[PDB]
């Protein structure tokens, strides 16, 4: 293995701080439409009521609802960014249970390079609590949203593994991989006019999060909170 977290820490402890950066505040969206204004976007926090080992071998990311005047005040959740960069040829896999498929919630497992001119994003799974957009996987060859391929794919609350293999030829995605299983999504490198993933030394980091509100989650009032993402492990080889 090149990188792994088996999430086997003690109950109530933070994710390993040598492996995970816990994002300390929700992003401020540039030129926001109404759903993306700060008051309509749940907070990200770093405390162990929102991201913590369960002592049973998992990490939990939890979105909560409490008192407040708007979505920002009422809702808090977390986002973790891996402190390890992987490049071409790598196989990324995580075992996850989504107990957070509810109104307003917006869970994802994704890879990121946030370089402002050559960055890119690979969404391995994404589900939208906005009662509108379909769940699925996406390869963004640019961060401005203008050059991507996507595949709708159902996301339910059962335990699954999710795999993305990054090859010179393309990105290949599975749910519950075993030898011989067909990928649910393939994005060939020759299918977009830019492919930063084949630049010399290009690397990406893994991210897990549950966002609340924003364009992807919209109204959380009807949802069931607390809303949990349970992560047994992530492994890269
Ligand atoms: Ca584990
Ligand atoms: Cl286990
Ligand atoms: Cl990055
Ligand atoms: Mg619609």
């Amino acid at each position: 293995l090149l990188f792994a977290d088996e999430f086997d820490g003690p109950a109530g402890s933070p994710p390993d701080p040598a492996k995970w950066f816990i994002v300390p505040e929700r992003e401020t969206i540039r030129n926001p439409v109404e759903w993306d204004k700060p008051y309509n976007m749940g907070r990200y926090v770093t405390d162990q009521e929102h991201v913590f080992h369960d002592g049973n071998g998992n990490l939990v990311i939890r979105a909560t609802r409490g008192p407040g005047a708007n979505i920002r005040e009422k809702y808090a959740s977390a986002k973790i960014v891996g402190l390890w960069r992987g490049g071409v040829g790598t196989t990324w896999e995580a075992r996850v249970k989504l107990n957070c498929l509810t109104d307003g919630a917006w869970p994802a497992f994704w890879l990121l390079n946030d370089d402002p001119v050559r960055g890119a994003e690979i969404d391995i799974f994404e589900w939208y609590g906005n009662r509108d957009w379909p769940s699925g996987a996406t390869v963004h060859a640019k961060l401005d949203g203008t050059m991507f391929q996507t595949q709708n794919y159902p996301v339910d609350s059962a335990w699954h593994t999710w795999r993305m293999t990054w090859l010179p030829s393309g990105m290949y995605f599975w749910q519950d991989y075993e030898p011989g299983k067909e990928p649910f999504f393939t994005v060939l490198a020759n299918s977009l006019p830019e492919w930063p993933f084949n630049d010399p030394g290009y690397t990406m980091v893994p991210v897990f999060n549950i966002a609340v509100g924003g364009s992807g989650g919209r109204e959380p009032a009807g949802g069931s909170y607390p809303a949990d993402m349970i992560i047994d492990w992530i492994r890269v080889f």
